Parts: C-alpha cells; structure tokens; sequence
C-alpha cells in the first residue's frame, strides 16, 4: 500500500483542473465546451528558431551538456540580459533549466527551510504556492484588488514581512490579472526591500514580451543595484518565443545561489535538452521583430474580450498591460438568479453557471485568491473568442 | 549572504569530478592523459530517430504535453515492457519524465519523509545517495565484495532491512561495476522483498540493452508478481539509444506511486521535451537490429579491458556482464613503491600515481565504496583503450 511523503501533503487538486475535467465530460456526453484557460501561445515556434534545432540533431549536438547549461546559451542569456534589461551578469551568475518551472523549483529548493515564509501577491496562479509547499516553505498570501490595479503596495510587503520571511514574488505581467509594474510602481517596493537584507526577491518576467499599449519593461535587479545581490530574475524562451513544449528557462542571480540551485538540479534533471538549449540559442540571438506582429494580434483580442465584457450588463474588466488574460470583475451579477433557480452567491456560482449552461469555461477569482472575478485566457482565435462572448452575454441576460 | 537549504547540506563534491577536472588541468598543460571516465555510449542517436525529432519540430510538436508523457509515448513504452521484459503496466502505470536521473528524483521525492532509509548495494555512485540525501533520507550502504560478484546476496539484504527501510535499490547492469543480476542472481532476493511487504524495489534498469556473451535480461516485476505492486521499474533511452542529450525517462509502477510522482514532476519540471518525446516514440517502435553491432562492438572493447588488465601482475579483473566499465581489483599493487619513492597503500594512491605517472585517469574504489579496486570506462575508441592499458602496465612494471 503505497504511503506518499508528507511533502506533497498540503497539495491538493487544483480547481482549474477539476473545471477542465468536468468540461472534457460535457464533451463526451455530446456538449461542445469553449475552454478559454489556453496556457501557451497560439503560435508556432519561430521558423528560424526550428531550423536551428534540426541543425543541431543533424550534427550530432545530442550529449549531455554542463550541468546548467552551455557556454554558448549561457552567453546568449547574458546578451539578452544586457541588451533587452540593461542587467549584467556574469556567466558563473546564470543558469538554465527544464523550463522556468525548474528555475523557480531549483531556487526554493535551494533555499527553503521548514517553516520559511514567501510572500505572495495574490490574485495569483496556485502554482507557486505548491512549489513553496512541496519545499517545505509557508506561502504567505497578500490579496491586491483593483484599487492598487492588483499590485502590491509598500505598505502591504512591510507588513506583509516578518522574521521567517526568506522571498517575495515579483511576477509582472502575472497570471491571472496581466498586471504589470512599471518603474513608478516598483519603486516604492524597492525601498521597502532595501531595509529588509534578509529578504531575497523571485522575479519572474516570464510574460516580459507580452506587453501592450508600448509599456516599457523593467525588472528589479536593473531599478535598485542595491538589490541585485539578493534578486533572482526568471526568464525563459516558453511565452516569449512559444516554445513551451521546448522546456529551456534560465535565471541570472548571485553565483552562491546559482551554485546552490546546480545542486538541485544535478538530483532532479541534470542538463536540460541539449536540442533546446541549442535552440534557444538561436531564439535569443536572432532577429527580433516577429515579436511586434505577436503582440499585436494578442492585444487585438484583448481588446476584443475586454470590450465584450464591458458590454455585458453585470461585468466590469479591466484593461490589463500584459500577458494573455482579462480578469475582469463580476460584482455585478452577484444576487442574481439563474433560469432554473439557482442564486449567484459568489464568482464560483457565476463561472459555474456559465459552464453548464453558457458551454464556457473560464475559472473564478476565487481560485485565484481574490473574489468577485473571473479569468478568460485570449490566446486563442478572434472566432472562439466571439462565440464565447456571444454566450457570456446571452447567459448573463438571462439572469433576473 | 546566501544560505542554502539544509537538504543539501549533506550533498559534496564528487571524487569523480576532482579526478576529471585534474585531468583536465593536466591536459590543458600539454601531458596527453587518457581519461577513461565517459559515461554515455560513443555512438550518435540513430539515424531515424533523429529525422523523427525533425518531423516533429516540422509538425508543430512545440506544445505542452500531458504533464507526465504524451499518450503516444506512453503506449510505445507499455509495447516495450510486454515486448522486452514480458512486463503488462497500464497506461496510469506508466510515467515519463526529464531523464531517468528525474525518475528516480520523483520517485524519492514521491515517497520518502525524514530518516526514511534507502538500501543501496554497493560498489555504487554517489549520485544515488545524493539523491536520497535530498529527499531527506538516509542512505543505507551495503558493501557487496568480488566473492558474490559485487552483488547483493539474501542473507546481507535480510540482515540490512529495518522498520524505516522504504527502497532497496536494485541497478543491473551496474555503473561502476559492469555486473549483473541473472534470474537465479535475483530469486533469493526477492524471496526475501517477499517477507517485507513494506519495502518497495527501486529497480533501475538503464543498460538493460548493453549486455553481453547473450546474458539474458531479467527485471524483478517480471521474475516475481507478488513484488509487482511495489516495485518501480526505471528505464530510459539514454544508453540503449545513446539520447542522453535528449533526456527522456520512463517508468512502470504502482498506479498510486505513478500519481505520486506527478505531483512531484509538476512542481519540479512539468512535462519533459515533445520534441525529445516524440523522438523516444520511434527510437522505441523503431527498428533494433542496430542494438547488435553496438552491443558487439561494446564487447570487442570490454575484452580488450580485461584481457588487458589481467596481463598485469598484481590486478585482477572480472568480466563484467553490461555495461561499459569494468572494476578490476588491484590489491597486489598495494605495499609497492613508485620510482619517485610513494608507497601505494591504497587503491586511491594507485589512482593516483597511474594519472600523474602513467596519464591515465580511471577513479578508485573508496570513491564508490569498496577497495581495493579500480573502475574504467571503456565507452571510447579501441586506439584510445589500447593505449592507455600500454601506459598502466608499463607504470605497473615499474613499481618495486
Ligand atoms: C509559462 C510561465 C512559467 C513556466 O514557464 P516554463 O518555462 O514553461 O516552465 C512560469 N512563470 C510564468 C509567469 C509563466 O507564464
Ligand atoms: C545514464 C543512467 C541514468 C541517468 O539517465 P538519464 O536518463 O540520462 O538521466 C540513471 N541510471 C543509470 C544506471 C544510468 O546508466
């Protein structure tokens, strides 16, 4: 009789799956379902970023490589760094790994100790926290409404802080909002940190070149020298690039914890794929400017989902900076009664509604950690987006 | 100041690895050292496997997977364990991860709490017991001497199994020893796992396809059903295929372990590579007549290595059953004086008067747990093996 570790005690079944579950047995039963939950872009990797992949399986680039990476992605990587971020790293600062799931999974295994406290902003993708828990790390979360456009604020991280706290997340653009933080906005939280040496900073900038409306991305380690010593900055090739089936992320940070995190990953991966590192070389070195086309279609359906919304009676979204998803509010229809009679008591009720009776799944603020909301993922097509919004609207009309 | 987590604290620098940049070193400054330490196949991925993978990239095949192995892959693995090992696993009894390193990575972490035991056999590599150190157990080292052929035997895996014992772990053929477990080899130990319903079989069976004088390959699910249930069988195309670039392993087990490990792998990884995926698919329903001139070819260079060896006075060397390494004893060397005035006490001085003064780099047995031997890897070219034996006997003729 099989008796799983403790570790893995305080992760659960998350609500996105079991909503995908249910939608997959709609599906069986004859009940077409829109799911707008897409995780990954809807397009392709670059061409050149392929070719460049099969030219290394054809000379034979199929070894194990150094443990967190070669020489040539590692210098790629810090390139990137320089010239897209305005960060310096040396390449014994920089590591690469299965995806930047491994980075942030090697960085807190690296560093957690039972007990140890990583504050989380939320709405945020439960994801992390399960990371934090398999450690043995206590996930401290710190709900960010629309008031502060769903950032964290200086006054919240102070104290949010106390004497276990050993990270705090800093995604932007982020899952589920697309909230992103510009210079102004990080700023304050900056200075907060610079008074906390204990507290190291996870910067995720995964969603760094999905980014709208010409906002510019900055990243903490660039802002405040001061804090670059204690940040570690996430990145990879999946979002960017779409390339998540690839499985290549990297991070540059200080080279204690960068060697701590080799540890890690010599016990769980080795080196990542030889062939996606070879191609993610070639992502990050090569031309650029296919990604102004991809950002403009993405910001064309989030103009589409967010306009939508705001023409449904009961609705109110928000524009976010980045990212591929609206988390737009629900307040409205909260009270309101179902055709068959069934009371709107919270956004759970609301998105349930919608999937069984509306054929759409989108997931509610309360799987996120702030309520009442619910989150539509547009990277899919203009023609699934508008169905979905056609019955969003026909079925919230329907409530009285 | 970084300070790491306290699951690696237990976790150094390997001999192996100090050996090998020395090496390096000594090369980097003109002396030719031979370093015979590889430890993936030289051969290249096949052929077809490798347009496989380009079809794929071709496809689009740059998605997300299903978190622990696409349904392809898992159904070429199911057809490998009845078509190989005579081995019926389910598809939820089957699991695919980031190499087989993340197999047994999963496993341990799927499983084990604090001060959980681990019994792992040795001569053996640290990597292992790395591992179990990181999932916060305790390895539990049993010494296995040439008089049982550097293999467990039922009365010391009786004698070692506590209350705490979780895993024995059972890896034929063998790094660093070359030995493997015949069915009579295996059957006094499972009888014994039989009387132990609570200690699972950690079964890594990684160089199943490097064998050799038609040694017949057996796995302990196979030879015994009642140890089924809980056993996990590893295996990989690393060394079979020579994809260790690639980094794909799998595994068949428990159904409750194999969720487990999800759990696990969702944290650490998510899925691992499609296009390295879809790659394994054919490098498993593909043709495997290759296998026997790369098998032949192995044989050809392990005879060369311990007919070689034992053409010098004071070692001895047995024939190893898979694998490319060989652990030849070296007990009369020891009490011997080089020319420069060292007493060769132990195996480890050998060693190291053989890389200072014969420029051959092989690592010593108290690097694996039992002495007084020496391991070679003999995954290089017969030119390159010849010569280094040339230079042993000659440093060993030279000993007073
Ligand atoms: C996609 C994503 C990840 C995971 O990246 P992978 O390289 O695919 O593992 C982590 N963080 C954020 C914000 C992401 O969007
Ligand atoms: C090579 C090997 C491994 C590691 O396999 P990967 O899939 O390359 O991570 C594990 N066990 C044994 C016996 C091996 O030979």
């Amino acid at each position: 009789g099989f008796q799983p570790a403790s570790r893995i005690s305080s992760i659960g079944v998350s609500e996105i799956l079991k909503i995908g579950a249910r939608a997959a047995a709609m599906k069986r039963e004859g009940k077409p379902v829109i799911i707008l939950g897409a995780g990954e872009p809807d397009f392709d990797t670059p061409e050149h970023v392929k070719q460049a992949a099969s030219d290394a399986i054809h000379r034979g680039e199929t070894k194990y490589t150094a443990l967190d990476g070669t020489p040539e992605l590692k210098k790629a990587i810090r390139e990137k760094f320089q010239r897209e971020n305005g960060l310096a790293y040396e390449l014994d600062e920089i590591t690469v790994a299965t995806g930047a799931k491994q980075i942030l999974f090697n960085a807190m295994m690296a560093s957690l100790d039972p007990g140890d406290e990583v504050i989380i902003p939320t709405p945020y993708w439960t994801s992390y926290s399960d990371i934090v828990h398999i450690c043995e790390g206590k996930p401290v979360l710190i709900a960010c409404d629309a008031s502060s456009g769903f950032r964290l604020t200086a006054e919240k991280l102070e104290a949010a802080i106390t004497p276990r706290t050993r990270w705090v997340l800093l995604n932007s653009p982020s899952n589920p909002s697309g909230a992103a933080y510009s210079a102004a906005d990080y700023r304050p939280l900056l200075e907060v940190l610079l008074r906390h040496p204990h507290v190291w900073l996870l910067v995720d900038d995964m969603y760094e070149h999905i980014v709208y409306d010409g906002f510019r991305f900055v990243t903490p380690a660039q802002l405040e020298p001061g804090l670059k010593n204690r940040t570690l900055t996430v990145n990879g090739v999946s979002k960017a690039y779409a390339m998540t089936g690839w499985r290549i992320g990297y991070a540059g940070g200080p080279r204690e914890l960068i060697k701590a995190m080799a540890v890690v990953q010599s016990q769980a991966t080795s080196c990542p794929s030889s062939i996606s590192q070879a191609a993610s070389v070639v992502a990050l070195n090569g031309p650029q400017d296919f990604l102004k086309e991809r950002t403009e279609s993405f910001q064309r359906r989030r103009d589409l989902v967010v306009n939508g919304l705001n023409a449904i009676d009961g609705l109110d979204c928000r524009v976010p900076e980045g990212a591929f998803y609206t988390f737009s509010g629900c307040a409205g229809v909260l009270g309101k009664v179902t055709p068959s009679g069934k009371r709107i008591k919270t956004d759970t009720d609301f998105c349930a509604y919608l999937l069984e009776d509306a054929h759409v799944a989108v997931v509610p603020g309360s799987a996120f950690g702030l309520s009442p909301f619910f989150r539509i993922s547009y990277a899919t097509s203009e023609a699934e987006l508008k169905e979905a919004l056609e019955r969003i609207a026909a079925a919230c009309d329907r409530l009285s």
